């Protein structure tokens, strides 16, 4: 399968909430893992509040996760230790507890330390710039950062620095990362991304990579702008590696000022249509990108969000559908499969 094609990860992210994605209780979706790919992210649970249960540390059901991945082929990807949405926010990560500073240590301590040569790298820290798109309590930018309670509790972006030393001071094997989205597309967010990452690579920060999500669609953002953002990221250090975590392609595109280009129905693209031959090109023009800008020590993988399209979280979206991945409804490889197979073999 598609790990076999390449000498850097090929990774996949994995449901274990039950549902029909769920990969305990989905033996075709674990005969597809154990076939394509040789690194798994969880999707959700290894976010931050599933490390408890009340105010205790509870491993069991990610240890269950990541015992599996040992067993079936697979590293891990972790996924993440500090993250700012209050979904996956412990309790103590509050402006309300007088012991923050202290619990976020506990927290990427006792983390990165448990899963010590189980898991090969960390989002150590994920989504710590500002993002209109993503600004619910609308708390504005400060100077590119999101003021996450992370940054309002540190009075700063210190935390980040703070995030890295802990992770790399708990478990010195792990491979570090710093991961965002929307930084692929060349404009604000990239440049607010250069800026954290300077700062990091000045304070002599260890962080051995940055993270791009890369959740796209099929013609935006241009592929030029991509290869110029992923450019600009590898510019800043001889040695910083660069890892897609979280690949997937949206056909439809509710904002390009077009609403008349769109897949409205579900049946669409069902069984052929234009937009996943072109989601096939554009699969394969990624992984072409990622490998021209990214030199080969430096490539720390590739992740899909997902195995099958209904298993996606953006199956559906803007009340429209989408086919985002690699594999359909009836687990079958789609003409995206085959473009990143074209990709990594030349
Ligand atoms: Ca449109």
């Amino acid at each position: 399968g598609l790990a076999s094609l390449a000498d850097f990860p090929i990774g996949v992210a994995v449901a274990a909430s039950g549902g029909n994605a769920d990969i305990f209780t989905s033996s075709a979706r674990q005969n597809i893992v154990r076939a394509e790919f040789n690194q798994i992210t969880a999707e959700n649970i290894m976010k931050m509040s599933y490390m408890y249960s009340g105010s205790n540390f509870s491993f069991t059901n990610s240890d269950r996760l990541v015992s599996w991945a040992a067993q079936n082929g697979q590293t891990v990807h972790g996924h993440t230790l500090v993250w700012h949405p209050s979904y996956q926010l412990p309790n103590w990560a509050s402006d309300s507890n007088a012991n923050f500073r202290q619990d976020f240590a506990r927290h990427i301590d006792t983390v990165a330390a448990h899963f010590a040569g189980q898991v090969k790298s960390w989002d150590v820290v994920n989504e710590a710039l500002f993002d209109s798109a993503d600004d619910p309590d609308g708390r504005g930018s400060a100077n590119g950062y999101r003021q996450s309670v992370f940054y309002r509790q540190f009075g700063g972006p210190e935390y980040i620095d703070e995030a890295f030393r802990r992770a790399r001071a708990a478990d010195p094997t792990a491979e570090l990362y710093y991961n965002d989205f929307n930084t692929e597309e060349n404009g604000a967010k990239t440049t607010a991304l250069v800026n954290l990452v300077q700062r990091l690579l000045n304070n002599g920060v260890p962080i051995d990579g940055v993270g791009f999500q890369m959740h796209v669609m099929n013609d935006y953002p241009s592929i030029a702008n991509i290869r110029q953002a992923m450019q600009k990221i590898v510019a800043l250090s001889p040695t910083l590696k660069i890892k897609i975590t979280e690949l997937d392609v949206r056909l439809n595109n509710p904002y390009d000022g077009n609403s008349s280009n769109e897949y409205t129905n579900r049946n669409d693209c069902a069984v052929s249509c234009a937009g996943l031959d072109r989601q096939k090109a554009r699969y394969k023009e990624i992984v072409q990108a990622y490998l021209e800008v990214v030199p080969p020590g430096r490539r720390g993988g590739i992740t899909v969000w997902g195995i099958a399209d209904p298993d996606s979280w953006l199956y559906t979206h803007q009340n429209l559908p989408d086919w985002p991945l690699l594999f359909n409804d009836n687990l079958q490889p789609k003409p995206a499969y085959q473009g990143v197979v074209e990709a990594l073999s030349g």
